[PDB]
């Protein structure tokens, strides 16, 4: 019945606002550059980077790498917080809860990071700054293509023009995957996701009526997601061996078996 | 006026049923009157108890954590129930969070009393009953965690409140306008001065010869907040004992 599926889309959109302070709605306000309320300092080269550290709160390529690292730790927390509010999730076997978070987090991060990107760069520092795609594309040996495949996915994914109320149901679907390695009761995860997909389906049809087969389009973006996850993971084990003086966070480490 | 407060009351009761599966009427039945739950009185019964019971997970650590998982489910039950309170969803979303952040513990200890008698607590959604003694008997850090919760339950249950009393009572807790960092207390206390009006009528209709039960219930709000502070400082102590799992129980 639609009334329950609509109700679920409201509940989900409500914690999503409550759990992620940097929404696509606020990111596109900033990114459109029409609003003078608070336009971002642009970091486009090494020099404006050093100028950036004066009026913006946050070698070079390393401290930026460790930057994403800290914001990833922080996103895992927000995603974790959002997960709890998905009906039925905290009722699952704790081992399955932990397993849905081990795998769903990366895919939600890049999904949410898309909100903060356009073809030319990414809002950094809670939107205070804008860091350029080509400046990120030009950092030292291995760092220069940490972020470029996230740009590619975002350009492709942002083409769907989802707003936050669609992303809310969709990132819930990502969390509730019954096909994650090592799950103990796949079936109750599948029952929740069944319902989330139902909610997402009516939501996509209502929020984007003329945009036909958006659901099918979106579901198929989760191929690009698992791909981007895997490039990042192996591209991370080079840096483990490139720089043994640089340290992965315990929390993110446990999300990388 | 009277019959709106009664409409408000039965709204809350009806909604509290949906949101809280094990109710005090349900609980009280198991504790004294078939469908009796497995009892954990010592170490021996516990190891057999996990074997036969349906639970998601050192012993004192395991019981402590089991209390954290239930806690997190309660937060979801209370959160789902809070959204049914007239006017709640329309408050500033920042204030909804603040009310829930602080009100959540006081609701948990209120509803935990429903599952407690002087001898122990109904556990495992009522499928078990863990004796109060066996929780006393836990290690110095863990053995005084749930004793004050029992102490409160004994006093609170002496009020002999039912689920329809508790429906309105727990709403009142959530719409407390003295929680730190509220941006717009006016509506919060407009809803509370409404919930209290209906709790007044409800108690007087349903406990007509229990004079000043309303006053007595509101003073028990004092004891709720002192238990929250007791429990908080107790976690201070045990934070001196020991990652994704930790991120869930923050
Ligand atoms: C899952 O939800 C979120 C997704 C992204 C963000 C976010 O602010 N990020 C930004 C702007 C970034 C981009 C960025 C670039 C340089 C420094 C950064 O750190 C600080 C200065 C910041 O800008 O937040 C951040 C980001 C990167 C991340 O790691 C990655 F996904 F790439 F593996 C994770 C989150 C990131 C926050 C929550
Ligand atoms: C709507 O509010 C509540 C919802 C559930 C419960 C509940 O079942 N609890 C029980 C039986 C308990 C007692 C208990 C003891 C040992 C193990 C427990 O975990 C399992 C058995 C369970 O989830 O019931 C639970 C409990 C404890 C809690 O944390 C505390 F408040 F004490 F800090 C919170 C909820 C608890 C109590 C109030
Ligand atoms: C973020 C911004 C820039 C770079 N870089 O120039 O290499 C890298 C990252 C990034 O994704 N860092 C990271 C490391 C470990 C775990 C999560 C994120
Ligand atoms: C529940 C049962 C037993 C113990 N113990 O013996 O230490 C503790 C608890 C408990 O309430 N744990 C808890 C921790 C943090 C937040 C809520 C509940």
């Amino acid at each position: 019945e639609s009334a329950d599926l609509r109700a679920l889309a409201k509940h989900l959109y409500d914690s999503y606002i409550k759990s992620f302070p940097l929404t696509k709605a606020k990111a596109r306000a900033i990114l459109t550059g029409k609003t003078t309320d608070k336009s971002p300092f642009v970091i486009y080269d090494m020099n404006s980077l050093m100028m950036g550290e004066d009026k913006i709160k946050f070698e070079v390529a390393i401290r930026i790498f460790q930057g994403c690292q800290f914001r990833s730790v922080e996103a895992v927390q927000e995603i974790t917080e959002y997960a709890k509010s998905i009906p039925g999730f905290v009722n699952l076997d704790l081992n399955d809860q932990v397993t849905l978070l081990k795998y769903g987090v990366h895919e939600i991060i890049y999904t949410m990071l898309a909100s903060l990107m356009n073809k030319d760069g990414v809002l950094i520092s809670e939107g205070q700054g804008f860091m350029t795609r080509e400046f990120l594309k030009s950092l030292r040996k291995p760092f220069g293509d940490f972020m470029e495949p996230k740009f590619e996915f975002a350009v492709k994914f942002n083409a769907l023009e989802l707003d936050d109320s669609d992303l809310a149901i969709f990132i819930a679907v990502i969390i509730l995957s019954g096909d994650r390695p090592g799950l103990l009761n796949v079936k109750p995860i599948e029952d929740i996701q069944d319902n989330l997909l139902q909610a997402l389906e009516l939501q996509l049809k209502l929020n984007h009526p003329e945009s036909s087969q958006l659901f099918a389009k979106l579901l198929q973006k989760m191929t690009d997601l698992r791909q981007i996850v895997t490039e990042h993971v192996q591209l991370l084990q080079v840096i483990k061996k490139t720089e043994t003086d640089m340290s992965l966070h315990p929390l993110l480490q446990e999300i990388y078996k």
